[PDB]
């Protein structure tokens, strides 16, 4: 297990879903994580969920490392700018910056053209998908590259090999996803003249808390789903791709990584963690393998 | 080869005040196409880019040049404008054949060699909004009438081919950004297009000699190999006629839906099309920055125009 002690993390989208679990994951290897969102125990976001960033902080917490949460809405560029002044203050380094921010999840319209597709939340989700993580990037940065090891991890959903094969779900969601894999080459870039490494990262398909809600099951028997989506046979609990960000942390050689596009299931194969449930998951050879070959549902040697 | 014949056809370039959506509006119009050209710039106001060529200008050079231009001011931001801008298409002709998204707006925004915590944000995140949303609104209201009937075809107008900007970064964060989902649209452009007949391809030009570039250079068009003493390497470089001719040519095959989804220049195009720049040449820009620039060699055009 990465051994995460002293390390400063940061996870920019951190209430619910990969944000959070990515911060708890850091907190169980001994991080201090700055965690990052807009609804607090005072106001809901956009998403209108009960899931609160403070409650994030003292998961991390409860986890084993020190959660500190900085509400901040990622548009604002003065709030980055903030946040990025209080890490240095109070840490005066940044070890981990993981890139979360979607908010998307209710905006973007399954099998609908571009011309079908809602405008107007169309081009929300791309301002809200891709101008947060360039302001994350620009504020946060600095820090980071102030001494060489720093790693950054742009979430996405795909890999370059899936993605540059497949549309993905409408025009506005797939420009998203596909922005932020270039993020990571980008950055990778920027970043190798400082000994900083970025990569980008996606997970597979997530038993998040809106998830489960939409198939009317917890955590605990997330497989009576199965007779209604029996492709959810592959999900991972959204704590894998947490492990995977932390096992990318934990790698004194992880340039080795700089500039690529992974995946959980990748990383899982790649360092040895599992799931929670001692599993290992591998969504994007399934979903070509299996499910798009038209076989039927069917998890054996995918997880 | 001989030019392509686009009687009768309607065609729309999205911003097409100057540069390549200019050029490539009046090359649509000398092979006798109706081409709808928008732009902010108008002969009352300026622009964002605060510079003289107007849209009433592009519109009167596409007739001149032996086709119909209509001039539409319009921002592409604004969606009721490129809602209305469609509406009038569908009034005026009731069909769309070609769609050439060209909306940039991007040159004085950019900065070459910064990194993203050193580029000023604002300009940034304002250049993938004009770079970026401008395409989508577009896309969204135009795309209709287009795919009304079989043999539409939608040119997304980009940076770099994907097989370049797979292996390069491009200038700085947002620019490259901007070059790389361009790239990404005529690829689901394409998706969303097939069961129509529709047909979408991103295209870039190669070194540009464009209004703004020959001014950076001090040159006219005239004299413009007086440049290289100061830029050797823009021996290589192209008129903007010239990826207009590649759109044109595109507007033409009638099998142009074996382009679908991919990315192309417009020295490739020449080669495969046959056509030429103005001045009798064919520009290879992407294959002269990789053999030649890139590797070391001294600035020589020799087997790549
Ligand atoms: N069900 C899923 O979530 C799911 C499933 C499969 C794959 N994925 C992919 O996995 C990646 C990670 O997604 P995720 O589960 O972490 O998605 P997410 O829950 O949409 O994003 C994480 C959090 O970022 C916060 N956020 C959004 N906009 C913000 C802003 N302007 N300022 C500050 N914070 C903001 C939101 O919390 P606040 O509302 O509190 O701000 C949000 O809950 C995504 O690329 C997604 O496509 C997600
Ligand atoms: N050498 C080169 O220059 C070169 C080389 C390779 C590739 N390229 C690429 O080729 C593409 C096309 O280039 P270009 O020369 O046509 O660029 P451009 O001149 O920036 O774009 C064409 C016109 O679009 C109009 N426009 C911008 N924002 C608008 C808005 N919100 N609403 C309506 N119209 C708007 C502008 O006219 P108004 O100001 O009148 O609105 C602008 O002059 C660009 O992506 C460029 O990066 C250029």
């Amino acid at each position: 297990a990465p051994d995460l002690r002293g390390k400063i993390a940061l996870v920019a989208g951190a209430t619910r879903g990969a944000g959070r679990a990515i911060a708890v994951q850091l907190g169980a290897a001994g991080a201090t994580v700055y965690v990052t969102g807009r609804t607090t125990r005072e106001r809901r976001s956009e998403y209108n969920r009960s899931e609160t960033i403070e409650e994030t902080a003292e998961l991390v917490t409860e986890a084993g490392g020190t959660g500190i949460a900085v509400p901040t809405d990622h548009l604002v560029p003065e709030q980055v700018r903030a946040l990025a002044d209080r890490v240095d203050t109070e840490q005066g380094r940044l070890d981990v910056l993981v890139n979360d921010v979607w908010g998307g999840e209710r905006l973007f319209e399954f099998d609908k053209k571009v011309w079908e597709h809602d405008l107007d939340a169309g081009l929300r989700l791309m301002r809200l998908g891709v101008d947060t993580h360039a302001i994350s990037s620009h504020f946060l940065l600095p820090l980071l590259v102030r001494r060489p090891g720093g790693l950054v991890v742009e979430m996405t959903d795909g890999t370059a090999a899936y993605n540059g094969s497949h549309y993905r779900n409408s025009y506005f969601y797939d420009l998203v996803k596909n922005s932020v894999l270039r993020m990571g080459y980008v950055l990778a870039h920027e970043l190798e003249p400082y000994g900083g490494t970025a990569v980008t990262l996606t997970p597979g398909w997530m038993r998040s808390e809106m998830m489960l809600e939409t198939l009317g099951v917890t955590e605990e028997n997330w497989r009576d789903a199965l007779t209604e989506v029996p492709h959810f046979c592959i999900s991972e609990s959204p704590s894998y791709v947490g492990r995977a960000v932390a096992a990318l942390a934990g790698d004194a050689d992880v340039a080795r990584w700089n500039g690529q596009s992974v995946s959980s299931g990748q990383l899982a194969q790649e360092y040895g963690f599992t799931d929670l449930d001692g599993s290992r998951p591998d969504c994007w050879r399934y979903l070509v393998e299996v499910q798009e070959a038209g076989k039927p549902a069917d998890p054996s040697g995918y997880r």
